[PDB]
């Protein structure tokens, strides 16, 4: 099982920066949408649904904006964010990269700085054969631009 960010090199585990464009203007009360399907994709390293991968997002995933409320959309369910439970499982068995069905909804001068981590999303992988060779990924979401209020 592997992933990449913006079509880059393969990632098997660990922490990776994910850079996102945010609305530069936000008014008190507005809602920011971060569509991570535009950046993070994952695939099965054998294909053919031979040793299917099972991935979910993990309890504790949170803003970094620590006081913000929000929602996290993952694979047909919208969870309160920060995550207080593990999400449903997405199964990945094709070698073709699958953009992750993942969106973050954020409700808050400069409020978000370019280059600062605004959320840490922990993803867990376990496959089917043997032990499933479980792996941990963390996606550190980073804004490419300032967001001002
Ligand atoms: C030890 C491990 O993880 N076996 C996983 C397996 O891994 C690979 C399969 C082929 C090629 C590679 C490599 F060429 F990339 F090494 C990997 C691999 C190994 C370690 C990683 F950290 C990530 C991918 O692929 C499977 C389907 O996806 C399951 O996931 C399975 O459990």
């Amino acid at each position: 099982f592997s992933c990449n960010v913006d079509g880059g090199s393969s990632i098997g585990a660990g922490t990776t920066s994910v850079y996102v464009n945010l609305d530069p203007v936000i008014q008190p009360g507005q809602n920011l949408v971060v569509d991570l399907s535009q950046h993070i994709s994952c695939w099965n390293d054998y294909g053919g649904w031979y040793d299917t991968d099972h991935i979910n997002l993990v309890q504790g995933s949170a803003f970094a904006l620590q006081s913000y409320k929000g929602s996290l959309y993952w694979n047909n369910v919208t969870y309160p964010f920060p995550l207080t439970t593990n999400t449903n499982v997405l199964d990945i068995g094709d070698k073709t990269p699958m953009p992750l069905p993942l969106k973050l909804y954020i409700t808050p001068g400069v409020v978000i700085k370019a280059g600062e981590v605004i959320a840490r999303i922990h993803m867990y992988k376990i496959a089917t054969l043997g032990s499933g060779n479980p792996r941990n990924f963390t996606w550190n979401i980073i804004s490419n631009n300032s967001v001002v209020m």
